[PDB]
């Protein structure tokens, strides 16, 4: 009982929460995304010099 | 973040802004064609000695 118990406890330290932590995968996988189309898109955001008399 | 920061404070005093000196290209580029248009006039100016009593 006391080894059900901090097993328990150290359980509740230490595993993860895979419902909990998939939010978080997610969250960063969208931003990954999203930040790697506006890096994308940011370097070709400089095309804009080669009209200007050129 | 700091080397994010003075890029972008370097890059201020040292870049050329491109639309920035484009403009004083082109007013420059004008000036010297409409000086050479002016030095090749007045170079024909003093033609009209020939017509003098000559």
């Amino acid at each position: 009982n006391i080894s059900e118990n901090t097993s328990s406890a150290e359980s509740r330290i230490r595993d993860t929460d895979m419902a909990e932590e998939m939010v978080e995968y997610s969250k960063n996988n969208i931003l990954a995304q999203a930040g790697q189309s506006m890096l994308a898109q940011a370097n070709q955001s400089t095309q804009g010099v080669l009209s200007l008399l050129q």
